[PDB]
């Protein structure tokens, strides 16, 4: 289960997060770390379309290969914190398993500049047991985090040391179908 009400940066500004480009996850900590495998890759786009606020994610699993793509429509819980009742699609848009009650993750930026951020996640899909889960971005794939979001991590009462990295499993992602995605 999820423990923390994970706290939205100060100041939060949406349109420079939500423009629609894409965002590497570079570092995670999930608090019960079981729930995750040891090696990941994962990314998302985020954006508005057509007047409506979107998130494109991307999973992918470098030793099995499990692979997937979801598209939500987030709704404002308060500046920088939404719930996010996501769809699974493929690639390019079409469901594969539709929104439904129960199916919903949180989300909250907690640090966010131009080119990094520290975000909380919390999942529930169906009777799954999940817990918090923290995710370091950046808009470059390969970038190590620098003194700010490192630092947004310490206040956040975190350890950075004790995040796990993904760049060490050739993640290769598909950034068009991220951005198409937004409208999907
Ligand atoms: C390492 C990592 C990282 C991450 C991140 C993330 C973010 C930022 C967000 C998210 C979300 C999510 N996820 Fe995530 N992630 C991860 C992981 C994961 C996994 C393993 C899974 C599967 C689960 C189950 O089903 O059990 C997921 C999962 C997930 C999901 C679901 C999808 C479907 O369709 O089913 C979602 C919605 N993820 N995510």
């Amino acid at each position: 289960a999820c423990t923390k009400n994970a706290i939205a940066q100060t100041g939060f500004n949406k349109d420079k997060y939500f423009n629609g480009d894409v965002w590497y996850v570079t570092d995670y900590l999930d608090l019960e770390p079981d729930d995750v495998p040891k090696r990941y890759c994962a990314a998302l786009a985020a954006g508005t379309a057509s007047g409506k606020l979107k998130e494109a994610l991307y999973h992918y699993d470098p030793k099995t290969q499990d692979t997937f793509y979801d598209v939500s429509e987030l709704q404002v819980e308060s500046l920088g914190k939404y719930t996010a009742n996501f769809k699974k699609v493929d690639k390019n848009g079409n469901v594969k398993v539709a929104v439904t009650a129960g199916n919903y993750y949180t989300f909250t930026v907690m640090y966010a500049d131009d080119s990094s951020a520290l975000i909380h996640t919390c999942l529930h899909k169906g009777n799954k047991d999940l817990g918090d889960l923290y995710a370091v971005l950046n808009r470059n794939k390969d970038a190590a985090a620098g003194d700010k979001v490192k630092s947004a991590v310490s206040a956040a009462t975190l350890e950075f040391s004790k995040f796990i990295s993904t760049k060490e499993n050739n993640c290769a992602y598909d950034n068009d179908s991220l951005k198409s995605l937004l409208t999907k």
